[PDB]
């Protein structure tokens, strides 16, 4: 559709994360949200595939082109399974992205390469119950007590939180220097003191482990400090970037299968003596997902083009966010609405659709903060 | 709120209606949900107290008032358990609406006094798998043989399908006479080749059984012919005003369970320094559901106490049912985006209600039926 503006390694990319999906992702997102459970077998395959490391140098152990293909690697992701695709996002983006940005060579040797390979899938851990997005207003604490690092606190929602085999952490060690006192810390989770709770339920991306973790005197070495100490607030908003282009071609992807979906029964279904993708009222729906659609690609290619040449994007990146989130609510409700009452059984997909998009106006960053975002910069 | 404006009787019963709802209601609505299932104590329990008898005249064993108290009651009920609302709409309106409406002395005997009280829940079974919109191309037959109708075919989505104990029933009795070669049936659910199958599976008002019916020589005696002999189509058409008012009082009822939710959800979350309800774009928020449930509550009262005086009202319902059902997405949306992250999670219920509130535009006519009557009546 768009191809011939795209260089053939990207094509490539785009083919064989399309394939996948097809394959692997498709035939099993109902099961999989019926189950809230992600097969540990297809995490696996999305590492052996190079889909865990597409932040990462080459060099390093990673699959890093350019953040054109990422984002067609996510697009292509969550049009099979938004559940995925969420894992893909917060692992490369927020899981490798700190330790490439801020972490020791010993900290890469120990973690990149395993990372971008998908044997140890990365978490984030900043959220906590009373601090969304006032992320900076923290109360979970690390203290240097015996040469080890000593966590005591809770955090809320992790993504990956009971499949990661590391968690970035955020916790204050300077409390009298307020933003300036947050540290960054690479945590184990098998250290004792390290306690996931049960995934939460959700109405949508239900394959999605999001755990609530509870740090109780939960002691990692010395070392374990990532950046320096105060240095945590910049890291922690340092990949918003890869972050949101990676949610916005998420929203994308999933907006995208429900529109697929739609036209497909569109043109099968015949109602007053017509396939209903004849009348004027499915006509013009349709129209305006594809507008929608083809419009948040645009802006998610934008971002990452920017991004690949390490050019400001920041606005940039949270417009195609709030931009794809919002119109994939719009796209998935019109894509049921075109099903007539089959768009609201379960066995006709653009529910699940319609479930699993919502969740990409809230987190990263909600709607609101995204607008402040791109105002402030104008 | 708006209670000045109503007579003595419509406030006791709106207040009798919301006890029941805050008591016996809104507490199990989530389980219901997971189950999906709908106590049989409970739906005898709206009978007792007159819910499911509110369009039958109190002479003939009904609780008759007035449309306004209907569309009252109605509320209420939605903002406890959308699917009570769907199971109430259905059987005040299309079960006991055409045996009123076109039944014999006999048969209103037999059937009014027992469904008005909630003893006999009543389905109305007219679409097909091949025909939703266009409720006129049918094809389930019915032909007198031996001194009984006896029906073959199939019927989709009814509502009340398992615990229905009469079916209206829409069948071809004459094919050479097209749209005037229908008729209606009355079809005891006990009857041999009534074959009722599972539940479909929903995205919401899971709670609300919804049954793909086969009619196998399903035989019934003469006389449960319903109304004359090609009069079926008036008859399927002959409540779609109380339908209508029902189906947009559900949908304004359950915007208003979310909107109170997060009225409530905002004044106590503080999110940078102030409860959330203070920030600008949460109070922008708040204050465009308030408009649009209040809109859509005088459409509907507009519309009833035309359906009271007997007054030509079949636009007016169907721009109640139209706007209540549109505004109440988009009051369902806002509502879990208020709540953050938590606003995706079963436990804060704005999914439930964002996922039951989706329905209103499909069924009773979805909104490109709404638009083409309001349209044609211009
Ligand atoms: C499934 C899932 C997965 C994740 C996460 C959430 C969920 C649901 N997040 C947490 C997510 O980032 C978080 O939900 C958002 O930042 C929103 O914060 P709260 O949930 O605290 O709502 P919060 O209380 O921040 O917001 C409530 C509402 O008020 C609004 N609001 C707040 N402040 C405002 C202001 N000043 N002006 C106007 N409006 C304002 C918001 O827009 C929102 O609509 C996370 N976190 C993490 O650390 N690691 C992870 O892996 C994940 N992953
Ligand atoms: C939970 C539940 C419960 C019930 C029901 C459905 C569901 C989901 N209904 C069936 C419901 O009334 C039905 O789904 C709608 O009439 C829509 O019809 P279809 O599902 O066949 O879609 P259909 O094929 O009619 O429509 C598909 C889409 O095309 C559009 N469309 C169709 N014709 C068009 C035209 N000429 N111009 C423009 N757009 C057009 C529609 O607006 C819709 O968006 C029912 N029925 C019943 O008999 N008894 C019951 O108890 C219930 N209850």
């Amino acid at each position: 559709h768009m191809d011939e503006l795209y260089t053939e390694d990207q094509r490539m990319i785009r083919d064989a994360a399309r394939a996948f999906a097809t394959e692997m992702l498709a035939p099993n997102a109902a099961q999989w949200d019926h189950d809230a459970h992600l097969p540990d077998a297809i995490v696996a395959q999305l590492g052996e595939l190079g889909l865990l490391g597409m932040i990462v140098p080459q060099e390093l152990g990673g699959s890093y082109t350019d953040y054109v293909a990422y984002a067609l690697a996510m697009e292509e992701v969550a049009a099979g399974d938004a559940a995925c695709a969420t894992m893909m996002s917060v692992h490369n983006s927020v899981g490798c992205g700190p330790i490439l940005g801020f972490g020791t060579p010993a900290q890469k040797d120990r973690w990149l390469a395993d990372m971008a390979a998908g044997r140890v899938i990365g978490a984030f851990c900043l959220t906590e119950p009373h601090a969304g997005s006032e992320a900076n207003n923290l109360r979970t604490r690390a203290e240097l007590r015996d040469g080890q690092w000593v966590l005591n606190g809770a955090k809320q929602f992790v993504t990956n939180g009971q499949r990661a085999g590391v968690a970035i952490v955020f916790a204050m060690t300077d409390p009298e220097a307020g933003k300036r006192g947050i540290s960054a810390f690479l945590v184990p989770t098998d250290t004792p003191g390290f306690i996931v709770g049960k995934p939460e339920k959700k109405m949508g991306i239900r394959a999605s482990d999001t755990c609530p973790i509870t740090f109780e005197n939960c002691a990692i070495p010395e070392d374990n400090l990532l950046g320096n100490r105060g240095e945590g607030l910049k890291i922690a908003l340092s990949n918003l970037e890869g972050g949101r282009i990676g949610i916005a071609a998420q929203a994308l992807g999933i907006a995208r299968a429900a529109f697929d979906k739609a036209r497909r029964y569109a043109g099968e279904r015949v109602q007053f003596g017509k396939p209903i993708a004849e009348h004027q009222a499915i006509q013009q729906k349709l129209a305006d997902m594809a507008v929608q659609i083809n419009a948040a690609r645009l802006l998610v290619h934008h971002a990452a083009k920017l991004r690949t040449a390490g050019l400001p994007c920041l606005s940039e990146a949270s417009q195609a966010k709030l931009f794809a989130s919002e119109m994939a609510e719009r796209v998935c409700s019109d894509a049921i609405q075109i099903h007539g009452g089959y768009g609201y059984l379960v066995d006709y997909e653009v529910e699940r659709h319609y479930r699993d998009a919502r969740i990409t106006q809230i987190y990263e960053g909600t709607s609101e903060v995204q607008r402040m975002v791109i105002a402030r910069q104008l």
